[PDB]
């Protein structure tokens, strides 16, 4: 479900797809300890 068709404000078929903590969290040493 990568992209959806959906009309925009004016003509249509768009298709369009679909800080520091949240990419911190990802982080393999934060795993580690």
């Amino acid at each position: 479900t990568t992209q959806m068709f959906h009309e925009d404000a004016a003509g249509g078929w768009q298709l369009v797809a679909v800080a520091c903590l949240q990419k911190m969290m990802r982080s393999s040493v934060f795993h580690m300890f």
